[PDB]
């Protein structure tokens, strides 16, 4: 009988429990500040919203999704006044490693593992009927600069509850597709009309980036970047796909991604 706790929105001053600093760890809707837990002294990330109903949706949905290992954990949520302005302050696990591609710029097998982790993130969300939507790289961060460090998904501002016929997340699978692409070659499939080339499904696999790359991956990216959503791959299928399912038995084929990101 495994029952996790509910969302306690603490009403007391946040400054009673943490010391809020200035250092901004990200801007994204509303700066994200680094703060320290008075009791433990661990670093945490604080997100501050105006207490409207959209903002209570983010909290709710993030919180529900927080148990997933590859989704930035929420540690507590506060309702405070601030210049006569009711607010939702979210406290999250501090992901020190920084943004996915920054860390890149410093192999196929490595590509896969990263993609696996991001899949589990979506798999979880989908299995509890949450679409994330805004699954860009800017919202994919590592827990530490350490190489074993693990990749976790953030930012639920655009997340939405989806709640087989007689019983929206399709676009998360697009994001995955795109994120896969960039990991391999090092640049988007739709370089800068770009809006008109996306609607056509108009992208190449130009060499030398994609010369050494597998047909197995190609066809997977292809299914992920299908223009028509209903044609596009499901999360469940994605995770059953051998390339993703078997990261322990995948090619260690080198790609010049770090080179390209440092380039552009
Ligand atoms: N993705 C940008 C916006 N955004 N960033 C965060 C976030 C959450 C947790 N940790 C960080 C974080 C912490 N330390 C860092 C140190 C260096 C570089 C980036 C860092 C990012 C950032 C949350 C949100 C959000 O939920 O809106």
């Amino acid at each position: 009988f495994h029952v996790k706790s509910g969302l306690q929105i603490k009403k007391n001053a946040i400054i009673d429990d943490y010391k809020v600093t200035s250092q901004v760890l990200g801007l994204g809707i509303g700066k994200v500040l680094q703060i320290f837990n008075k009791r433990t002294q661990e670093k945490f990330a604080l997100k501050m919203l105006q207490d409207c109903p959209k903002a209570r949706r983010e909290v709710e949905l993030h919180w529900r999704a927080s148990q997933c290992p590859h989704i930035v954990r929420i540690v507590d949520v506060y309702e405070n006044l601030y210049a006569g302005r009711k607010c939702l302050l979210i406290v999250m696990e501090c992901l020190d490693g920084g943004e996915l591609f920054s860390r890149i710029q410093d192999t196929e097998r490595e590509a896969s593992e990263i993609m696996k982790s991001i899949g589990e993130a979506i798999q979880y969300l989908h299995s509890i009927n949450i679409a994330h939507r805004d699954v860009k790289p800017e919202n994919l961060l590592y827990t530490s600069k350490r190489p074993n460090a693990i990749l976790k998904l953030t930012d639920f501002g655009f997340a939405k509850e989806t709640t087989p016929e007689v019983l929206d997340k399709s676009c998360d699978m697009w994001s995955l597709g795109v994120i896969m692409y960039i990991l391999l070659c090092g640049y988007p499939p739709f370089y800068s009309g770009m809006k008109t080339r996306i609607r056509m499904g108009q992208y190449e696999f130009p060499n030398p980036e994609w010369s050494e790359v597998s047909e197995e991956v190609k066809m997977l990216i292809r299914n992920l970047l299908k223009t028509e959503p209903t044609q596009r791959m499901t999360i469940t299928e994605f995770m059953n796909h051998p390339w993703i399912m078997q990261s322990t038995k995948v090619p260690q084929t080198p790609l010049h991604t770090s080179r390209v990101l440092k380039e552009d």
